[PDB]
């Protein structure tokens, strides 16, 4: 439906620049690289002219396995251009592209995106702050990313010059990370995007490999999880030893990793984030709602996704306030 | 469309037996399962009388986390059978579906087989010399994900009055999960199309998530095996069990295959003690590095990415050693 005339809407508003050129979010993830290559591509099945906005600064270590193969086993680095090379370029019916978010403070670069005359934002989120006076806005936060949704408008263009394995890998890898490998905001329309995408190469096991985790993150992680104790009511807690400092991104994927055991529904983990700080992740399937739970703690977040910070505390003193948050949640 | 004529040729086969038997594997896994489940809602869909054949016997772990929630609903609890009932109501008339097999000797009742004198065949394998004997049809796609995928396109063009239900769909994207890792082997756009239609049908990720949950203890076990690990510059990565603990075969294989999915590893060798006199080897690669020759190299063998051995006598840390020299060997040439 929407997705029907916007497509075919759009490569008008796209017909009608000298150029296109895109912009993720700043810290760009594969959503966000995904969703703009293929935009790229949108464009380039009409012969418009189009680049995407990337800086070696915005590229973290996910994003480098991803741009080292796009130098070692395409072309399609060339469409790839700094912040200067998109503003010394650009004039005033040129078309900027943002995909992934919504809000220009976030945006990958406000200068190239206060300069051009026609913007347009592709998201999947929903709407306070936004884009000014844009040609449109495809709005859907009920898709799975950003990827999902550019993914179905390239099914309506000129069916000629076709999506490479490789530009559909890598909007694959954004669907896989934004969606959990399809356990999370996953409809038909994902797996019929998927499908899509599968029909033109894209490699599954090259996506394994942009996201492998390391060696030390398994091991400590593996050292949370190992500690765990799980209520028959399905209420999981592991810990880290109060005189250890834990990285507090392997502590919230080991409270996601939990959620993956039998009996465990909610999961919590507290380890030492600070010196005088120790950090909670919280998890759970949808049954249990880990909000409250931290809200309660002086946290917050969503139903399945909340965490908390405390000060001054031990390891065990914050395992105690967690006990008496929970068994005061769900006394009946 | 061929799977727009085959769904019709099956209706016109099923319609005109008596009723149908359906049947998979021994000790059947969730494809097997699922892909009866959709055979059997596809006869409804056409008012015909449907059983799946399965005995208490053939229920592993897995299955009856996936029977339970079954059982609460009787309209699709009473639709199993055992070999028994089955055999006492198959007739001349009666149709037998083989799901996900096609070799006799694997079928789940070997019996009932015999006894059966109309027969389906709808698997996913490639052809071996055995055979199902004289099958009224035949819907084999060697290259497809699982029966469960090949039997959602069946579905999608029957009468969608008394559709696939909630709980049918779950099963069945949950035999599609099983086969493919979780859509990382053997997936295609025709495996995301089947997911599609079942989870436009309402497949219960969640639930799915639930019959598949790991045991948290054997976690901790595969955990200590891979904490042990140490990866050489050159991608080839070697992790033990301590010599006086002993670990299952199926968690060292299982710690080895783990070792695959963390960055900068090219080849996994796990080592631990097996039995009492006995140290066990698995080996795995991403398919650079030769793990066979790593292994026919010690007594053992396999093939390229999965091979492995045993050696008796020997303590780990002197197996490990062996393992060192013979990597060292194919190594420097
Ligand atoms: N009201 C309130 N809410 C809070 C507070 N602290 C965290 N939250 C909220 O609760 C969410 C929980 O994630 P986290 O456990 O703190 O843990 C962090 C972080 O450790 C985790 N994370 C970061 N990178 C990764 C990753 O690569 N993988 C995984 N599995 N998790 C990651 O996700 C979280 C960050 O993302 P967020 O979207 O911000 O998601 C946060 C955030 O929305 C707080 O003091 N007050
Ligand atoms: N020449 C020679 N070849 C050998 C020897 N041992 C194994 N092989 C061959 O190489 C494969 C290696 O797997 P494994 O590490 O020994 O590990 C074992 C076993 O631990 C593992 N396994 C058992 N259960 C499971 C399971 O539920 N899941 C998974 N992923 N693996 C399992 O699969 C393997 C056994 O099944 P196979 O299909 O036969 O797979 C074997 C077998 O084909 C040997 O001593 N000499
Ligand atoms: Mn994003
Ligand atoms: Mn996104
Ligand atoms: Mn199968």
């Amino acid at each position: 439906v929407r997705a029907r005339v916007i497509s075919h809407a759009l490569k008008d508003i796209l017909a009608e620049g000298d150029k296109v050129i895109i912009m993720g979010h700043k810290r760009p993830d594969l959503d966000a690289i995904g969703a703009a290559i293929g935009v790229s591509r949108f464009a380039m099945m009409n012969n418009l002219e189009a680049y995407i906005v990337l800086n070696e600064t915005d590229i973290d270590p996910t994003l480098r396995r991803v741009m080292n193969e796009i130098d070692k086993k395409p072309e399609l680095r060339e469409r790839f251009i700094t912040s200067d090379d998109a503003w010394d370029m650009m004039t005033s019916k040129t078309t900027v592209v943002i995909v992934d978010t919504h809000k220009p403070e976030l945006v990958l670069d406000e200068n190239v995106l206060n300069k051009a005359n026609r913007k347009v934002v592709i998201d999947h989120h929903r709407r306070e702050s936004f884009i000014s006076n844009p040609l449109l806005i495809y709005m859907e936060p009920y898709a799975s990313s950003t990827a999902e949704l550019v993914t179905e408008l390239l099914e309506y263009q000129p069916t000629e010059q076709r999506l490479t394995r490789l530009e559909s890998t890598v909007m694959y890898a954004g669907i896989i990370v934004d969606t959990r490998n399809f356990t999370l905001r996953t409809g038909s329309r994902t797996f019929d995007a998927a499908s899509y995408l599968r029909a033109h190469g894209a490699d599954t096991i090259l996506t394994q490999h942009f996201l492998k985790d390391d060696v030390d993150t398994y091991i400590n992680r593996s050292e949370l999880i190992r500690t765990v104790k799980v209520e028959d009511n399905g209420i999981a807690i592991a810990h880290g030893s109060d005189d250890k400092i834990y990285h507090p991104v392997t502590v919230a994927q080991a409270a996601d990793e939990l959620l993956s055991l039998e009996g465990i529904e909610a999961s919590y983990v507290v380890a030492r984030r600070e010196d005088n700080l120790i950090g909670i992740s919280a998890r759970s399937l949808g049954s249990v709602n880990v909000q409250l739970t931290m809200e309660a703690l002086g946290g917050g977040g969503h139903l399945t996704n909340a965490a908390t910070q405390l000060k001054g505390v031990t390891v065990e003193e914050a395992i105690a306030q967690l006990q008496q948050a929970i068994t005061e949640q769900l006394s009946r």
